[PDB]
């Protein structure tokens, strides 16, 4: 949510900066439901309504994010490595990962449809790998606390970060008899981010930085027919950080750079995309893309993205802090960034890391984990 | 499923041993049904051999110039009636192939005979249980002492039957988890696998908790879709691994290990960790030849003790008796693991035999050496372990004075020099 009073003292400037985004705020009925309520409380329903309209509106875009109307306009920032000159035709990660039955898509789609994938043997142990691997590198070097959290949440959990009440149809819902529903985590963003939800820490608390190996799981309502790229169920490794306000924007640049380092160690060559006003999520204020090269590909495809949501999910979780200047209760900011989504990483790594003979090269952070295997096939 | 020989022939027999479970076969409707398709059988084959003959008839009347009016009219008749027995065949075929699957496993010879839990017996026991020399804490009082186990803010996100873990007690849970997969794929010879967690419908029926047990699922359903179910188990999208193969007798044993979240609407242990409604757990299945099936169970036994033995944890094995198995079981053993706040050994795993029960709902098979003909595969699943209740061992069993956890020796590697918790 916005801050109010903005929405109040200053509604043009605030539907000019949302309008980059291409978001249409309706000032007709704000400036309306204002006019009706000091109307009644000079002679709850107004509210209500209200409420519901303010929880429908997208995040202020930060001043430094380019104004654009799609992904066309999004900035790459920066390059790390140079993608991989091959000596045969490549494969993608299908006919690689197919080829012993370790990577099946046919009994995935026998058990659950499509969008869901089975790995077996060293394809399971390598995917393992990645998501051990990343989660020991953000707990030992990057200052995050390590957190096993439910999968499986309740709508107040969703609208805190904003997947609620607009995008309710990208979730897979349980419906539950007089019980509330339960909902299945998109992102473990939910999970963490809510963790200081009505909560007034000490400013000696902050920055709290939390990490994540969770499944997640998207309805995918809304391309990536064939392959693990767009699957209805990924393993993503997610960093969140509940942070002092005047820091966000020096966090989400540290927060880049940790998504950055899972793969600098893989060697993949990757790409740094400042994505534009009209393409960001509706949560964020400022968002950076991750896209790792994909030799078969022969383009750069997303990986990761990390984002400051400065004040927006913190008003709706009424997460807040005691500034040590005011000793007023203030709000925190937060960020959220994949650190990495763990299916796309496989990827990355089969494609990569490929040999002529169709074989897979073990990556070098990742032959700890592999139990003795160095090549794969 | 049971063999549908078996219960239509011996409807006697199959409802004595199900008897042994406290399971009321209906051997009345089952002998009714069979009755019905006798009677309608029999009519079936007199229509077919009237109807054949007035058929024949009408070109030897044509021979000699007579009216073929009355013996069309026959024919038509005789017709319409056997498309009426057929659909009649069909639904009482339908309506036995339904009854078929809400009939529990036939308990192994070898099973005590018990109708509660009072009738399990103890197989044997290892290690020792622990004498404190102070005043044990439970693992909710351990785990909440510095917010690393907590159950408000899980509360506060999801309800009832949740938690948060963070810090080491995190890492220590993602530690126990990585270690029992490591175990069994370096030591006991299982393929590891990272399977779905939503499954269609097919798959529960498959392995047994479709149709009967629908109500302790978590169902998501869809607008013209098929509903998805999240896994209850591993061993749902394990054994379906093989579902509708005829497999090379060269092929068996097939061995599967996964690590998952394991979802249960749980339709007792209000407080703590002991019985959440997502806990994650190492599965063990083995997908086997006939022949071999009980002495796998007790190697499948064994694989999940020796996580026990290596974590020094005292546990007790069970075999069940035949009033407290599970429906898809034909022999079972539950190891039960030492609970010092509790005072007495908590269910940690369950290693059953199903014999060819899974195998002939999914229609899992193997090409016979001897005969060349395809038969059904023999099935069995264990834990090993339930990692959340590995975890309440852990965090009761290594306590110290101060409230302390003292890190045990095969778990160290996977703690990043942290030695002591708290
Ligand atoms: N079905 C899908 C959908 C997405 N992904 C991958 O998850 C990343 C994070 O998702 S996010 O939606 O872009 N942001 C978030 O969830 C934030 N919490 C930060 O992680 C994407 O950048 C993409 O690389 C996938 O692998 N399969
Ligand atoms: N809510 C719950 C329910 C159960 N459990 C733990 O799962 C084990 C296996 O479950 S089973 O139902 O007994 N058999 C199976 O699922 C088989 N696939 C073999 O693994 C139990 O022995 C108990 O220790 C828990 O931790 N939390
Ligand atoms: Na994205
Ligand atoms: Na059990």
């Amino acid at each position: 949510m916005l801050d109010p009073k903005l929405v109040r003292t200053q509604p043009q400037e605030v539907a000019a900066r949302l309008a980059t985004r291409g978001f249409q705020l309706d000032v007709a009925r704000i400036e309306a439901l204002e006019e009706q309520r000091k109307s009644v409380q000079t002679r709850d329903a107004i509210q209500g309504e209200l409420d519901a309209m303010l929880l429908g509106i997208p995040n202020l875009p930060h001043e430094s994010v380019p104004v654009g109307a799609d992904e066309d306009a999004n900035v790459e920032v920066r390059r790390w490595g140079t993608p991989k000159t091959f000596d045969f035709e490549v494969k993608d990660h299908v006919a690689l990962g197919e080829r012993h039955g370790w990577l099946d898509f046919e009994t995935a789609a026998k058990l659950s449809g499509a969008r869901f994938a089975l790995m077996r043997g060293p394809i399971a142990r390598l995917h393992r790998a990645l998501a051990q691997f990343m989660i020991n590198l953000h707990t030992a070097e990057h200052g995050y606390e390590e957190a096993y959290t439910p999968y499986l949440v309740q709508a107040p959990a969703l609208q805190g970060t904003g997947q609620l009440p607009k995008f309710e149809e990208d979730l897979f819902k349980i419906g539950r008899d007089g019980e509330a529903d339960l909902y299945l985590i998109p992102t473990a963003e939910v999970s963490l981010t809510n963790i200081v939800s009505g909560q007034i820490l000490d400013a000696k608390q902050l920055p709290l930085k939390f990490v994540a190996h969770t499944p997640c799981f998207r309805s995918e309502a809304g391309r990536d027919t064939r392959g693990m790229i767009r699957q209805h169920q990924f393993d993503k490794v997610e960093m969140v950080q509940i942070v002092d306000p005047a820091t966000s924007y020096e966090a989400l640049e540290g927060l880049t750079a940790n998504a950055e380092r899972v793969l600098q160690l893989l060697e993949l060559p990757y790409r740094v995309l400042a994505l534009c006003t009209g393409d960001m999520g509706f949560g964020s204020t400022k968002t950076y893309d991750l896209e790792v090269w994909v030799p078969s590909q022969d383009k750069y495809r997303e990986i990761s993205s990390c984002s400051n949501c400065g004040d927006f999910q913190a008003r709706r979780m009424q997460a807040r802090y005691r500034n040590p200047e005011t000793g007023k209760p203030e709000l925190v900011h937060t960020l959220n960034g994949s650190g990495l989504a763990v299916g796309r990483t496989l990827v990355a790594v089969l494609e990569n890391y490929q040999q002529a003979d169709g074989s897979i090269r073990v990556p070098e952070v990742l032959k700890p984990y592999m139990a003795g295997i160095e090549v794969i096939g």
